[PDB]
């Protein structure tokens, strides 16, 4: 489990998406340091201008990579379904616009991490601040809500997440979260993320207990 993440780990990203008749792939390439917290990426579009804005995918965009305290051990589910991976399912709901339809693989393909994601775009409006890029190339710090799930034998978290609009503005994010581990306590994660294709570096942590 942990046996994996001590050091320095290479990420793959794949992401297939289909918004509003626009269709696109995008590939992320880095590490990450689990005992840090660390994740430094760095995506590219392969279908060139995306139709929609990155900061929005980035939430979609890998939770074993979040530092554990050495109290919270026992709580790092992530972590624990490797090598043998888990299924990353999420609903997102865009208040007074379109929603995100996702399911995603988290495994280890050799010595490197792979993350294979499938994305669905529904009722976005045109011209909207997602179909229409009216959102900032920004991402605040957000809290994510992790419940534990006995009836799939896996994990649920509930957040949403503030886009910042160009106008000065806030189009909000619902997210519903859903973890199953292929094979065989409430706390939340605090994140930090910095957008510099699309370079990131995030920092993320385990708390509330
Ligand atoms: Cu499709």
């Amino acid at each position: 489990g942990e046996e994996l993440f001590t050091g320095v780990v290479p990420i793959l990203i794949e992401l297939d998406g289909h918004v509003n008749g626009h269709c696109f792939f995008v590939r992320g390439e880095g590490e990450g340091d689990a005992t840090i917290g660390k994740l430094s990426l760095k995506f590219i579009a392969t279908t060139g201008k995306l139709p929609v804005p990155w900061p929005t995918l980035v939430t979609t965009l890998v939770q074993c990579f979040s530092r554990y305290p050495d109290h919270m051990k026992r709580h790092d589910f992530f972590k624990s379904a490797m090598p043998e991976g888990y299924v990353q399912e999420r609903t997102i709901y865009f208040k007074d616009d379109g929603t995100y339809k996702t399911r995603a693989e988290v495994k280890f393909e050799g010595d490197t991490l792979v993350n294979r994601i499938e994305l669905k775009g529904i009722d976005f409006k045109e011209d909207g601040n997602i179909l229409g890029h009216k959102l900032e190339y920004n991402f605040n710090s957000h809290k994510v809500y992790i419940t534990a799930d006995k009836q799939n034998n896996g994990i649920k978290a509930n957040f949403t997440i503030r886009h910042n609009v160009e106008d000065g503005s806030v189009q909000l994010a619902d997210h519903y979260q859903q973890n199953t581990p292929i094979g065989d306590d409430d706390h939340y994660l605090s994140t930090q993320t910095i957008l510099s294709h699309m370079v990131l570096l995030e920092y993320v942590t385990a708390a509330g207990i």
